[PDB]
């Protein structure tokens, strides 16, 4: 039940299709950072998860280049999907920027997002 | 630059194809963890990187399910490709396992990987 | 502001004393993991925070050894204290277990914690 | 064998004493960021680690305020010590800054450092 629209706490929006194979493909609209419009997203998910109640592991990447801006950065979300009345995708994320060698050490931001099927 | 076979510090291999559109595709074989054989890889990279000597932002995911195993988990690498005599893909990763709600707190491991174009 | 008893989202408690010098001292009791009883806590915080409405940078460590248990691991929380009607300590943490070299790759878990001044 | 001077790959220097109890106390000189001089560091370590070859879990915090600058930030290192000819402390780190609420999402940098008993 991953296919559809999801909203994080910060008002960001993404749409995705979860293929029967394990493909995640869709769009991400970010409500923060140097971003404007929709950005392509692609990732993977466990298409045959544990049947003991455990969530479904997944992950996806968005490169912050589109027709509007190019932040020269990229975020990957790593987390799991959990079904039910209060369905949510809980993730941790890493945002790496292209940096010179001198600045590499501070190239990566880390955060956490919680996505739900309704807006905050 | 990015397209080709890559090797990390631990014995893992990473064969990737960089699309003109910013797409990352390929297969991954992990030397560690609950894995064996090839796994699908999907990601994105900045197809118009800055020209100031900055690295090239990218990310990809691998879900650890293939025809032989399912670890009920996914790893995302977030990083930057760096050129030179010694080109590298410089990454940090998160590995999230599908868990129950009462084990969600210890769901995600974090680490780093350096990919070089020659075997360790 | 920071000195006092704090509670996270999972049932853990965090009693801390903020020194004038920037020192953080106290005891922690974890509701999760390989833990029971009180554990020593030591850390630091910015004793001269900016006045522009910014949070107050801080961090502390707890090694999971006390007179009753030893989990051969340590957790560091990195975060910022935020004032208001609803003061919070906003954190991300890394939990590193002592491992063998061939398990060093899966040594560290990453997560986040929100500490409030009232019980969950 | 933690007590003494350690150098990371980036030329940073720290000195520490590991008390028989589990106390880490000392100084950190950073070779990167908005830092000048020595900064106080405090943390914890496992003072009775596993006797199977496993490393010794530890963690420490530095608040980036001293007599020279105040970056209004703080780093926590989480990792393990490993003895032997090639002794090293391998860590992951989190650098949180005080931010307004609007900017909290990007308040934390993440990296990895490897410390040795001799300079790079």
């Amino acid at each position: 039940g991953i296919t559809g629209t999801w909203y994080n706490q910060l008002g960001s929006t993404f749409i995705v299709t979860a293929g029967a194979d394990g493909a995640l493909t869709g769009t991400y609209e970010s409500a923060v950072g140097n971003a404007e419009g929709d950005y392509v997203l692609t990732g993977r998910y466990d298409s045959a998860p544990a049947t003991d109640g455990s969530g479904t592991a997944l992950g996806w990447t968005v490169a912050w280049k589109n027709n509007y801006r190019n932040a020269h950065s990229a975020t990957t979300w790593s987390g799991q999907y959990v079904g039910g009345a209060e369905a949510r995708i809980n993730t941790q994320w890493l945002l790496t920027s292209g940096t010179t060698e001198a600045n590499a050490w501070k190239s990566t931001l880390v955060g956490h997002d919680t996505f739900t099927k309704v807006k905050p």
